[PDB]
DNA sequence: GCTGATGCGTC
DNA sequence: GTCGGAC
DNA sequence: GTCCGACGACGCATCAGC
């Protein structure tokens, strides 16, 4: 209806008619998004947030459906259906860029600014054409997208530039956070969901206008419409979970609703769906409380990547990422072996395995270091020299039949039944099942001995299904890292810290790491440090260190190719620091030289476990203890 | 034709 | 990938 | 328990600059 700029979507009583800030048949005003993106970083309620995006949502059904399927990238921060690939190309760099020759500023200007702010968007919106579209932001997005070959960069920024002329109040700040991939808005996938059943429930799409019905619930007590409401959310989040594609899912609920949605898509060969993923867990004991009267089984964790493998009637084969990143081009050698892997009687299937680096020439499996050097797309057969073994540990569909529903006692007797075991090709994941405590600890134990990181337990029969929209996380991780007292734990100095962004902007939300290398006398880059601290701890750490920050480094300390801190730090604080393990690195120069003549090494999975407030820097730990810890990984 | 910086996927 | 915090 | 924002190392693929 009336100016964009006062739309309020957070208003008590929304009516996807009267409240919204457009006329029917118009196309959605971009700064209506913003502001809806505005309405929920205000509050920290999920379920406030919610209902806001559902009211945009249901005008947008209400007033201009076309609209709807931009409008819900817009608010995810996707470019289209994951499997497609499609990549903006765009991060800080380019986006910096953009900002200083939209706004004729100094790039170097720019890139303070947005490190002491926090974030990028603040910058572009505080520094004539049309009002800016929903469908007409989106569009500009896919087409930064499609740009590609020499001189592309330039043909992108063009864009972006093009963009920023056109933002009006906040409308910068989103096209800013969006094109660097931080939109961060407190609400992401299972929050758009859950805003959009409830959207398409209250104001059903498809109705002549002006809509007969804008609130379907108001006829309901709120017991009833909570209940209805969870139940259609269930309908469209397990529908999604089968087909993560949009594209696929909204001109099927444009045009036949939700209630009919699971007849148009269902879980099939070829097309990803989501995997089941894990809570960790911090002890065996643990464990047995959660799983407390549910039998379950303990697997190796294997340390590689997930390979969801699609084999369709008549033949054809795909393979996916945890993701739904399209994977067949980089796996010929996997393509090639099905035939190998299951019996006759298949005629179609989605396995869950991972994917393990493998050297035949001695029968073991290799780090996950060794696998990320594979190419990953237009690879030929021949040119494969790190060969994979399969670990497969899950079955979702066989000969036509979904097992998302079935438990996982079924869909493993399935697996272990049609399907046939090479040694370094294909292998059932190790396995036991038990509830003694003693067997499962030294399983745990002899899981690392065998090269993995630790047990997946997954229960057998009591909510052991392949449901992920009734939970995502249904299986349990225990990782001997996790445990206190073991794993390898390090003593590290601070020599420099970042900036941090959103809530900490003008604090830390980051630190550099080093070891002290005794034969050179000097402090060597190990790894950055972001996680483990409180909220508390970080502030603290912000308010110690500030009467450290130097304006120069110190001669004795060395980063080569690490990020340069914000503020540098006089080498003084050493904190404990935890990791799963330690890897080459290219970049960092700790103990370069003493496992390898080019490459330091790192840590894989770093963060704060507390001060050493007993330690100074020549106690911490040593490059030369760092590459005993490397060695001893074998 | 090559190198290094950047982007984005893996974990 | 790990982690902490609001709900 | 759920969800999400903070952050980590690392590789290939790509393209700007040379
Ligand atoms: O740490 P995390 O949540 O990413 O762990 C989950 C991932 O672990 C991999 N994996 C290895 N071995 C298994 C088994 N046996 N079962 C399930 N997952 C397994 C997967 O790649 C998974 O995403
Ligand atoms: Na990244």
């Amino acid at each position: 209806s009336n100016d964009p700029s006062g739309y309020n979507p957070a208003k008590n009583n929304y009516h996807p008619v009267e409240d919204a800030c457009w006329k029917p048949g118009q196309k959605v005003p971009y700064l209506a998004v913003a502001r809806t993106f505005e309405k929920i970083e205000e509050v920290s309620a999920r379920l406030r947030m919610v209902e806001t995006l559902s009211n945009l949502l249901r005008s947008v059904v209400a007033l201009s459906p076309p609209d709807l399927l931009p409008v819900l990238y817009l608010s995810l921060n996707h470019l289209g259906p994951p499997q497609q690939g499609l990549e903006l190309g765009v991060g800080d760099g380019v986006l910096l860029k953009a900002v200083a020759q939209a706004t004729g500023r100094q790039l170097e200007s720019v890139r303070a600014e947005a490190a002491e702010k926090g974030d990028v968007g603040l910058v572009a919106e505080n520094s004539p054409p049309p009002p800016l579209t929903a469908s007409g932001v989106f569009s500009k997005f896919r087409d930064i997208a499609r740009l590609t070959g020499s001189a592309s960069t330039a043909k992108k920024i063009d864009i972006i530039k093009g963009l920023f002329v056109a933002c009006r109040h906040s409308e910068a700040r989103f096209i800013a956070r969006s094109l660097s991939g931080r939109l961060r808005l407190g609400l992401a996938e299972q929050s758009v969901l859950a805003a959009l059943s409830q959207a398409v429930s209250l104001t059903p799409p498809g109705q002549e206008f002006p809509p007969a019905m804008v609130d379907a619930g108001k006829g309901k007590t709120a017991e009833a419409r909570k209940t209805w409401l969870e139940e259609q959310g269930m309908i469209l989040k397990q529908t999604f979970c089968e087909v993560p594609d949009l594209d696929r899912i909204i001109p099927v609920l444009l045009e036949h609703g939700l209630e009919r949605l699971p007849e148009h898509c269902k879980l099939s060969p070829g097309i990803p769906l989501k995997p089941m993923l894990a809570h960790p867990t911090r002890g065996i004991s643990e464990v047995l409380k959660r799983f407390e009267e549910a039998a379950f089984t303990c697997e190796y964790k294997y340390d590689g990547q997930r390979a969801q493998i699609h084999a369709l009637e008549g033949g054809e084969v795909k393979i996916f990422s945890r993701n739904q990143e399209d994977n067949t081009g980089k796996y010929p050698d996997i393509i090639s072996r099905i035939p190998k892997i299951k019996l006759p009687s298949v005629t179609s299937f989605i396995l869950d395995t991972e994917a393990v680096a493998w050297d035949r020439e001695k029968k073991q499996i290799q780090p996950f270091q060794v696998l990320t050097t594979r190419k990953r797309k237009e690879v030929d057969a021949s040119e494969i020299q790190v060969q994979v073994c399969l670990y497969a540990f899950d079955l979702i569909y066989l000969n036509g039949e979904s097992l998302v529903r079935e438990p996982l006692s079924r869909r493993r007797q399935l697996l272990r039944e049609n399907f046939v075991e090479t040694e370094g090709e294909f292998v059932f994941a190790t396995s036991l099942d038990t509830k003694d405590i003693e067997q499962i600890a030294e399983f745990l134990e002899q899981s690392v001995k065998d090269s993995c990181e630790g047990l997946m337990v997954k229960t057998l029969d009591v909510d052991a299904t392949y449901e992920i929209a009734k939970r995502s996380h249904n299986w349990l991780k225990l990782k001997k890292d996790y445990l206190d007292g073991v794993g390898d734990t390090l003593d590290l100095v601070v020599i420099g810290a970042y900036l941090g962004r959103g809530k900490w902007a003008g604090r830390y939300g980051g630190f550099l790491l080093a070891s002290y290398d005794e034969d050179s006398e000097e402090l060597q880059a190990i790894c950055k440090l972001g996680t483990g601290f409180s909220d508390e701890e970080l502030e603290e750490h912000h308010q110690s260190l500030k009467a450290l920050v130097l304006p120069s480094p110190r001669p004795y300390v060395r980063i080569d190719g690490a990020v340069i801190p914000d503020h540098w730090l006089d080498p003084s604080a050493v904190w404990e620091v935890k990791c799963a393990d330690l890897s080459l690195s290219p970049i960092y120069p700790a103990a370069r030289g003493l496992v390898d003549s080019d490459k330091g090494i790192s840590l894989r999975f770093p963060r704060f476990i507390r001060v050493r407030e007993d330690k100074q820097p020549e106690q911490a730990t040593t490059s030369a203890q760092v590459a005993c810890l490397y060695r001893k990984q074998s």
